[PDB]
């Protein structure tokens, strides 16, 4: 019951207006939820990340895991926002 | 390869069966995922989110597929089974 509603849920899950942290928080949670190999998930992440986190990630190496690369992407988020101020 | 694998993860989550035929979408679908590494769950609920919404119907009144291929046959004899003349 769980899994049917996390791949749902997953599927719709965006950064959009948001950050990069809220974003990977509620992805890890759901994801709890799915049976989706690591591949699938890391290739489910990266879908919803805004467009200027992608845009960013395009310039570097991506990490071939997901724990590293939420860990990229918040460094990411970190830095633009450290440079907004 | 990486590139390969990186084109396949953005071509089948655009592919949709629309108006077309399920063995269409199947063999396409297919095609793709051979340069996909996402375990047979993730391609079951892929698959599933590109089929027709009238096929996607009538799947409730059946076993749940626990593999693609049961899947895709499902989705055969769903469509043979509305087919017009």
């Amino acid at each position: 019951q769980r899994r049917e509603v996390a791949k749902r849920k997953i599927r719709r899950l965006r950064q959009g207006m948001g950050s990069v942290i809220d974003y990977s928080n509620a992805f890890q949670m759901i994801a709890q939820d799915l049976d989706w190999n690591e591949p699938a998930l890391i290739d489910q992440y990266h879908e919803g990340l805004s467009d200027h986190i992608q845009e960013e990630l395009s310039h570097l190496e991506v990490a071939k895991s997901l724990s590293a690369l939420i860990g990229q992407c918040i460094h990411i988020e970190r830095r633009l926002a450290r440079a907004a101020a």
